[PDB]
């Protein structure tokens, strides 16, 4: 197994790719914008925390800010082109807000087509190296009935994943219970 | 779509699954210990920062504030039922340093059957609700050749993906570059 010392940024930091990328929409006023984060995770199930690590280049961090709150949603393999099109241009150049999408019940803007999406308030932010992880309290939940298992968990195959460096996939068919 | 306000814990959050768990090695004198972390995350590129959410509830948790270092791997589907284990049973109540590991560069324990793994040095540790964001400098990197692509990804469908409570999976093997 060949191994070497970090001598500052990795060559290619995907080792621990693939992942989910939550879809962040945010609204200041009438302005709508959307930016796919691989970089997401829970971080506290009492109370319901889900954090997004955004890079300060991002259009997407000063709307964060701004508004305080966002909206995280989870898209199906089948929107692969869109979510790679939100993730690869910038609302400074171009409105996303004419993706199709709806208001959840906060106001935060949610991406149409999503198996299921969150409505976040902004909690706390916090810097680590070169992205800002944004904290959000989950107030609301939004799920497209029969795309979940009885858990809650989304069903096999469904899920866009994305490798880093325009590549996606998805989930086999097949699962284990060990 | 279906919604509802957060009253408490989510019924279930699973939403943003299925993730790549990270397994994170510990080493305290002669004590080694290993549990699996779905919820992780990149979280800066320069300087290279990984974060891992675990439960104050772990005996992990323990040994991480004391060794200030710890290890990251990521398994190939095939070790499903190792890394369940380890994410189903206590340091409290087994020896799970028995399990195959070898020590890397700094010290800390790495899970063997890995197709890649980071050594990290503890930075910060952060409070959000029921878990702590435990956020690592990587400092050596450890990669199994054969088993990743040219961007150091696992090769196609190798990646073990966890769905949460209990189920797990794996990736498709055909991937796509919109
Ligand atoms: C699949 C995917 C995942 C991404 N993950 C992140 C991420 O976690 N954090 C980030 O800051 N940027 C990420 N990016 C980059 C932003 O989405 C991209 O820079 C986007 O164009 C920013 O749009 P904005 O300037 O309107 O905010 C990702 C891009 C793609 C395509
Ligand atoms: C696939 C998988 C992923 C898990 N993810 C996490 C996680 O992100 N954070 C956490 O605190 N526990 C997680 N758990 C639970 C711990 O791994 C589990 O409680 C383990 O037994 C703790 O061992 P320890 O007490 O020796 O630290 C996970 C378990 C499994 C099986």
């Amino acid at each position: 197994m060949r191994s070497y010392r970090a001598q500052g940024p990795l060559p290619g930091f995907y080792h621990y790719y693939p992942g989910v990328p939550a879809v962040v929409g945010v609204r200041v006023e009438e302005r709508v914008n959307f930016c796919p984060a691989v970089w997401n995770t829970g971080l506290s199930a009492d109370p319901p925390l889900f954090g997004v690590s955004i890079s300060p280049k991002r259009f997407t961090h000063g709307l964060l800010l701004k508004a305080r709150r966002f909206s995280a949603s989870f898209h199906p393999f089948g929107q692969k082109d869109l979510v790679h099109w939100l993730g690869s241009h910038s609302g400074r150049e171009v409105d996303k807000g004419q993706a199709p999408h709806f208001l959840g019940h906060t106001g935060v803007p949610i991406l149409e087509g999503a198996y299921a999406a969150y409505e976040l308030e902004l909690l706390e932010v916090h810097t680590f190296g070169d992205h800002d992880l944004f904290v959000g309290r989950v107030v609301a939940v939004w799920e497209e009935e029969g795309l979940l298992d009885e858990k809650g968990r989304p069903k096999p195959g469904l899920a866009l994943l994305y490798y880093g460096k325009g590549l996606y996939g998805r989930p086999a068919e097949e699962t284990f219970a060990p």
